[PDB]
């Protein structure tokens, strides 16, 4: 088995109503209070609009939830309510339904995001440190609140680059951490899935988010986006092993008594561990530093229990200029 | 427009007589060489008998072609001849007739089939992997020979479960693929019709057969047979949309400039894309694996161009247990 090194017991120390989301009962308002002005984006679970609340003329975001089970809606809503006011966590403002279709929708505060494909190519070293530190504040907060995000990726991190403002959004895959609990491995986007998910290890914890955050750090400093570009869920593990090494993979499997599906033995091959300096070239040298590589090496580890916690990462020398 | 991602130009690179089935000229022998031991079944243009060839004692199957337009007889014969020797394709032994009645018939190798209704209730995980891989060999072969089967379904897959033998049979609807050609959407059997057929998209290709093979895989691992059980061609699409989702369907229609029959507006509704894990329960858990669902997800897709090819499917980890034992 395995347990989180930090915040393991926090949910058991809280009232049951805090984490018993199935018992939560949203109050569904009328979406006709909201004028849908502009399509801001979309995801696997919703279409997202810039909206105006017609009663107070406040600009907001309305995420219309594609059909889905009520237990999943209760989970996302309760998590958002528990995290309301947390540093750099998107604020849930309202839960509404269209009066005719009855389709549910979540109303959030509005952030003027710059699309990451365009933003990431103009970031400086200092900018990357700044935004990674802001994202870490959000993750340490939710982890301290007993919640794993489970879908950390650039599309779920909103950044207003002119106001230096960041919000971690899209808590639809988030889940409460309880020690010993076995979780669904079908979470996160392929490129950001931790090795624990790709080898079907279900007793994971907040450290899954730190893998995803290291994936983002690597893409930002090295400019290879996504950094681990698997062609499918099996090749995803291969892409990781070609960097971290195969002997190190087997050591992790052995430690947690994980049986790797036999099909993997051929496609994995044998790969030495690579020095992170190997990914530096003329197009990214001005974003890479020894301190960035040290932090990266301590996040992208097979063993989830040895990865830095969010708070440990925040104390790393890479962030001294932004503390 | 649309084109097959593989084997698109193959027929143009062959002699015209390869695909110009209209000009094919069969050689019709005497059916008196074959004794008829038992009628096994019958289709729309057929009457099928387990038989023995008197000149060599070999057991065979005699399919008496009912009177159809001669052009469609030449198509099936010419396709069967081109696929002779192909892996897991039923072998055409001869083309025979009666001296005075002129009724044509085809002679095939015999297969001691177990009806899929009994068989599928006793297959193991490895057995499904094994038989689906053998069928993929037949589909990759025929696709590589420029041919779409267009009627893949359990009834046209013969499995000898004792000698572990599989043959893809009934080629009367198969056609030759030529890029840009628009084909009749009235092919396949309702439960195995790809979305392209149900929405009248005629510029389809070999990927049609891959939809049909995903339908078979789904029914074998989940034990919901047929997996998509429509009561007619309209409801067939509704059954698919209840699984793959409606916004996914409209994106596909929008990509290929497909406009729906107005009747669909009242029956399709709104459905989210379902996770394949939703279909697992205690009666099929022993046949489902993460690898099985990964492969299924990549076969049952609206966009025919995005489905895996036969060769791609053969490389999937779901078949790793099958590829290594055959080595
Ligand atoms: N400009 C702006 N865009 C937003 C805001 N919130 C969400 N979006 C856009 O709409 C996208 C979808 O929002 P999200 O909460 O992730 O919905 P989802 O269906 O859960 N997406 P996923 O597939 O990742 O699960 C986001 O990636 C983003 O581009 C916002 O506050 N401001
Ligand atoms: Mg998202
Ligand atoms: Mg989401
Ligand atoms: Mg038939």
């Amino acid at each position: 088995g395995s347990r989180a090194r930090v915040y393991a017991e926090v949910n058991s120390l809280r009232s049951r109503e805090y984490w018993d989301y199935e018992a939560h009962v949203p109050s569904w308002g009328n979406q006709d209070d909201y004028q849908l002005v502009r399509k801001l984006g979309r995801g696997k679970y919703s279409e997202v609009f810039e909206a105006i609340n017609i009663t107070n003329n406040e600009r907001v975001v309305v995420k219309i939830l594609k059909p889905v089970k009520k237990k999943k809606i209760k989970r996302e809503v309760k998590i958002l309510e528990n995290l309301r006011g947390g540093t750099n966590i998107i604020k849930l403002i309202d839960t509404v339904k269209d009066p005719v279709s009855k389709t549910p929708a979540l109303v959030f505060e509005y952030i003027n995001n710059t699309d990451f494909k365009q933003l990431y190519q103009i970031l400086t070293d200092f900018d990357i440190r700044f935004y990674m530190y802001e994202l870490l504040k959000a993750l340490d907060y939710c982890h301290s609140k007993g919640i794993m995000h489970r879908d950390v990726k650039p599309h779920n991190v909103m950044i207003d680059h002119q106001q230096k403002k960041l919000r971690l959004i899209d808590w639809g895959l988030a889940e409460f951490y309880h020690p010993a609990q076995e979780y669904n491995v079908r979470v996160a986007s392929r490129y950001f899935k931790g090795p624990e998910l790709l080898v079907d290890y279900q007793m994971y914890d907040y450290s899954l988010d730190m893998w995803s955050l290291g994936c983002m750090l690597a893409s930002m400093i090295f400019r290879r986006e996504p950094f681990f570009h698997g062609q499918d869920n099996y090749d995803q593990l291969v892409r990781i092993a070609k960097v971290l090494g195969t002997e190190e993979l087997y050591g992790y499997l052995k430690k947690y008594h994980i049986d790797l599906d036999p099909h993997f033995n051929d496609i994995l091959g044998q790969h030495s561990r690579k020095r992170w300096e190997n990914f530096i070239h003329s197009e990214n040298r001005h974003l890479v530093s020894p301190e960035a590589l040290d932090l990266l090496d301590k996040l992208l580890r097979y063993d989830h229990q040895q990865r830095l916690t969010a708070k440990e990462a925040m104390e790393h020398p890479y962030f001294y200029p932004v503390v």
